[PDB]
């Protein structure tokens, strides 16, 4: 729950600021710069965040302090990759609702971050029963899960 | 032979499309658009052609009769799936001398396909002299190859 709550916290972060680029793309002409280093540099003066998106999007084995850590640590690879498709309006309507899904999830993981007698004491309840009929299926089909 | 001068043709016909569009894209606004119909709707609008973008990259055990006859059939997913990292001056300049060596490349299929005695006829002495020099190679290090 501690790990599921920072990269939560990590990915709000990432995908407001996506949305912005979205909206200033026209104002922004990214096709007029050089390379890399100058689009990094003028994406840096406009207030965009430099993270690690390899780390955001696949956080593997990553302890927390690893991933608070290195990750305010990269570059702009996370707005630059956007593919052309994306830019549209349905994108922007996929795109927000699912940052709205996103901190409505933070907030019910940090309200299971208080409960009684102990930190995820529903969570565990819940897949007591998702194993138990598990359980009673595989016992009624002969171990064959039909 | 054959094959390779058939993809070769249709590679220079996909990216003289895509490179006019990061000419003209900083002024078509496909921020603007709801969604990818509208999108679609507005490129093939302008002139932009209808390609199979997964079958031009990667031909792999198509025939030139299926190579020629569902490649044109295809969508915008070639130029509505590109990265913004894509829309900077020296990716222009990548793709324009990519064009070229892909131009000079089907001179050079089309030049070796009319010699005598047969079509490819260099080019099998070549592989000739590479496999006799690494069976020499081989027998060297008592098959091992170090």
């Amino acid at each position: 729950l501690m790990r599921e709550h920072a990269v939560l916290k990590l990915r709000i972060i990432m995908e407001t600021a996506i949305v912005r680029y979205i909206n200033e793309s026209a104002e922004l002409n990214l096709s007029h710069y050089e390379d890399e280093k100058e689009a990094s540099r003028i994406l840096s003066e406009h207030g965009f965040p430099p993270l690690n998106h390899t780390l955001i999007i696949s956080p593997e084995f990553a302890s927390i302090e690893e991933l608070n850590q290195k990750a305010l640590q990269g570059c702009y690879t996370y707005i630059l990759s956007l593919q052309a498709r994306e830019l549209l309006i349905a994108a922007k309507t996929r795109r927000v609702e699912k940052i709205k899904k996103m901190q409505a999830r933070l907030d019910k993981v940090e309200q299971l971050l208080q409960e009684s007698p102990f930190p995820g004491a529903s969570v565990w309840l819940e897949e007591i029963d998702a194993v138990e009929k598990a359980i009673i299926k595989g016992r009624n089909t002969q171990w064959k899960f039909h």
